[PDB]
């Protein structure tokens, strides 16, 4: 239960001063980066303990916010290209492929529900509403973002 709070308290100090570039899905290359996104794609439970994506974990998720056969294609896609990168890239490998298909649009709401639901600041039911992404923005506000 290591929270993505958890995980940028431990942030090594060239990418702390970068957190609000990370919190916007901005891309920054690194292993530095490859074991952060590690940390956190583990701790919203989207990635297996190699950081291979977990097809199911995102699937049903996806589609019920947008209902689209993409979401299936680019999971295949982006799964695939993580299993061929060594497991210290493979997460963020992941994520990154996820971010730059056609899924990545629903992916950071999936993502962002599921980062305040596991920090118990909306509940287990709550839909991506105006109301939700206000609470986003002033979450991210109290972190100087
Ligand atoms: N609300 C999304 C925050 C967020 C998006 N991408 C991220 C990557 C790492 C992280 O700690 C946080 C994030």
């Amino acid at each position: 239960m290591e929270t993505v709070q958890d995980c940028e308290n431990k942030l090594p100090p060239s990418l702390k001063s970068r957190l609000c570039e990370i919190r916007r899905y901005e891309i920054i290359e690194g292993p530095e980066m490859d074991k952060h996104i590690h940390c956190v794609m583990r701790a919203l439970d989207f990635v297996y303990e190699d950081g291979r994506g977990d097809y199911h974990k995102l699937y049903d998720p996806l589609n019920i916010i947008e209902l689209d056969k993409r979401h299936d294609v680019n999971l295949e896609k982006c799964i695939g290209e993580c299993v061929q990168v060594p497991t210290s890239e493979r997460a963020h490998v992941f994520y990154k492929c996820l971010l730059k298909s056609t899924t990545g649009r629903t992916f950071k709401k999936v993502f962002d529900l599921m980062e305040l639901k596991k920090a118990g600041k909306v509940p287990q039911h709550q839909r991506y509403t105006a109301e939700f992404v206000q609470i986003m923005k002033d979450y991210d506000k109290a972190l100087n973002c």
